[PDB]
């Protein structure tokens, strides 16, 4: 059940498993109510691998900039077989690529709100300590702002613990000071992929939505606002004193 | 014992050694369990390398800033042998090109914490 045949060719697209061709595309067909549908021949060896939770991604050929394969370019659109576990089942849904992650047996699904999207898109990394843990899945404009939806991998899942910021990376923000020379947000390899930090925390329960902190000292002071709360009022008739 | 056929052809790859080709991977199998194997002839006049500790390295092509050679560019993936010395073997496991460091008779390997990635990849 394809979300779109764009690049698919009948009797030409292989299901590709461990990089060796098993299945091809046979028949591919736009049902009633727009909806594109095909069939496929598999290898007789690997059926014991379609189970109730095997996964069937279509994956776009990517450049690489370390490995220009340009059989991979040519080939354009790929299957590719990812196996479960369970019932045998032979009706598929085809998840696209970037979608991949949020189909998993164990994925950790959180929905961050944000009053701007900070340049923020729904193919983002999602960095932890450096190393990225996650993708952002998609955003979404409400009323409000912007909401996204992000994905963690199962095995970095418990690294997360309830508790953590969240903090925009995907924006540079140099500040200069008399002793505070800084240079927040990115890198300079890292904007150009952009991403979210995140600054774990110790314990927590996996509450269902986190703000979206735009810097590091916003996250640190825990200020998701702009403008402090009055802690105190005063009134002074006249005094040449500081605006803000 | 491949770690992924991905851009593995049967009768097509060669195995490349001095740059002059040796041997000819010929046949290719996905085996039970998602193994990946497969098997190659290789010239007789250099089965005396073939020992104990020489090891195959599995080459992706890379782009050469310096000499754009098209050929590389367009055979792809090659097999690299790297002979050593010992008892003679026909059984193989193809190291990937990145952990081929890794696999050398001698290689002083560490292992060294951090708090942050700092942006330090693979």
């Amino acid at each position: 059940e394809l979300p779109s045949g764009a690049g698919l060719t009948a009797d030409s697209t292989p299901l590709m498993y461990q990089g060796l061709e098993v299945g091809q595309l046979t028949k591919l067909d736009l049902n009633p109510g727009g909806k594109v549908t095909g069939e496929m021949t598999v290898d007789p060896s690997v059926v014991t691998l379609l189970r109730e939770n095997t996964r069937i991604e279509l994956r776009n050929p990517k450049l690489s900039l370390s490995d220009a394969n340009l059989s991979a370019l040519l080939t354009g659109k790929t299957f590719e077989l990812v196996p479960g576990d369970g019932e045998p089942r032979k009706e598929f849904v085809v998840v696209p690529g970037e979608k991949a992650l949020l189909h998993e047996p164990d994925v950790l699904t959180l929905t961050l709100t944000a009053p701007e999207s900070y340049g923020i898109d729904a193919g983002q990394p999602l960095i932890l300590h450096g190393v990225q843990v996650g993708q952002v899945i998609d955003r979404k404009l409400t009323s409000k702002g912007v909401t996204f939806t992000v994905a963690i991998e199962p095995q970095h899942r418990e690294l997360v613990k309830g508790d953590s910021k969240f903090v925009v990376n995907s924006r540079v923000d140099v500040k200069v000071g008399l002793d505070g020379v800084e240079f927040l947000g990115a890198s300079a390899s890292e904007w150009i992929n952009g991403g979210i930090r995140i600054l774990p925390g110790d314990k927590g329960e996996m509450k269902a939505s986190y703000p979206l902190y735009a810097n590091l000292e916003k996250a640190l002071e825990n200020s998701l606002s702009d403008l402090p709360t009055t802690t105190v009022s005063l009134s002074a008739e006249t005094l040449p004193d500081v605006q803000a």
